[PDB]
C-alpha cells in the first residue's frame, strides 16, 4: 500500500509498524512522533543537493524546509528544492524538427540534472485504461506511463512539458519524488543536453 500513513496511536513505529515492516520511511502523514526512528533526517549538506553524496537526492526526495536546516531548502543553494518552489529550466514550445509540437530547452544541462516538474494527475492503469475507452470532453489529451501501474495525465492539469515528443531513445526521464509528504513528478535529463535541442520521453515507461 504505498502512501499509507501508519497510525498506532500511543506506540512506536516498531517492527509491528507497517511502515517498517514494508520497509519505507515514516512521512509526514504518519501519525507517529517527529522523533520517530524510522523517519527520513534530512541532510546537512552546504549546498547543491544534486548529487549522490545528499542523502536526500539518493532516497529520491526534495530536501525539506524543516529538515533540511543548513543547505539552503529554509530560505537557491539547495538544488534539491524546485518542484517545492515551483523552479524549472527554460522551455520553448515550437513546431518540432520531426513532426507536430515540441519541447526544446533554452538553458545548458547536464546528465542527470532537474529540468522540470511534470504537472499532471497521478493516476492508476487501471483509471487511465477507463478514461482511454470512455467518451471524454476533452479534444487533446496528454498522458504518459510512468511505469506499469501508474500514468500522469496532463490534460486538465499539465504544464507546458507535456508537450515534449515521444522517443524509445529518449533524453530525459521521470522521477517519482517525495515532495513534502506527496509523490511528485520530477524531469531530468537523461544525458547533456545543449541550448536549442528538443526533449523527448519515452511514453511507454518515462521513470528510468
Ligand atoms: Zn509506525
Ligand atoms: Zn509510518
Ligand atoms: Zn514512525
Ligand atoms: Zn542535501
Ligand atoms: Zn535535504
Ligand atoms: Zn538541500
Amino acid at each position: 500500500g504505498s502512501l499509507q500513513p501508519c497510525d498506532h496511536p500511543r506506540q512506536p513505529c516498531d517492527s509491528s509498524c507497517p511502515c517498517v515492516i514494508a520497509q519505507n520511511f515514516c512521512e509526514k502523514f504518519c501519525q507517529c512522533s517527529s522523533e520517530c526512528q524510522n523517519r527520513f533526517p534530512g541532510c546537512r549538506c552546504k549546498a547543491q543537493c544534486n548529487t549522490k553524496q545528499c542523502p536526500c537526492y539518493l532516497a529520491v526526495r526534495e530536501c525539506d524546509p524543516d529538515l533540511c536546516l543548513t543547505c539552503g531548502a529554509a530560505d537557491v543553494s539547495c538544488k534539491n528544492c524546485s518542484i517545492q518552489r515551483g523552479s524549472k529550466k527554460h522551455l520553448l514550445l515550437a513546431p518540432s524538427d520531426v513532426a507536430g509540437w515540441g519541447i526544446f530547452i533554452k538553458d545548458p544541462v547536464q546528465k542527470n540534472e532537474f529540468i522540470s516538474e511534470y504537472c499532471g494527475e497521478i493516476i492508476s492503469q487501471d483509471e487511465a485504461d477507463r478514461r482511454g475507452k470512455v467518451y471524454d470532453k476533452y479534444m487533446c489529451s496528454f498522458l504518459f506511463n510512468l511505469n506499469n501501474d501508474f500514468v500522469v495525465d496532463a490534460t486538465r492539469k499539465g504544464n507546458k512539458i507535456r508537450f515534449a515528443n515521444h522517443s524509445v531513445n529518449p533524453n530525459c526521464y521521470a522521477k517519482v519524488m517525495m515532495v513534502n509528504g506527496d509523490h511528485r513528478i520530477g524531469i531530468f535529463a537523461k544525458r547533456a543536453i545543449q541550448t536549442g535541442e528538443e526533449l523527448f520521453f519515452d511514453y511507454r515507461y518515462s521513470q528510468a
